[PDB]
């Protein structure tokens, strides 16, 4: 606090305010196509020879 | 204490004094003015749109 000789009035002290922040989410969208080519060859848990 | 042969008179010893300290306090006068320019705009914990 400021020192002030007791004859004079005194002194006004300033102040301050504040700020704001805002954000927006990004957007993610993957996909897959499913051909017959990704279906027809053999998967590993299938017996050899036949299917 | 001084050593004195028991015929002669004796010895006299000096003494000590005082000191002083004085003080005076200092004077402190802070203040604020309040406008309508400080009352009106939005204090932060208030909802958007309608205050």
């Amino acid at each position: 606090a400021p020192f002030v000789a007791p004859n004079v009035q005194g002194r006004v002290i300033k102040e301050s305010g504040y700020n704001t922040k805002t954000f927006k989410p990004a957007y993610v969208k993957p996909k897959h196509v499913i051909d017959p080519n990704m279906i027809i060859p053999r998967q590993p848990g299938e017996a050899l020879g036949t299917g």
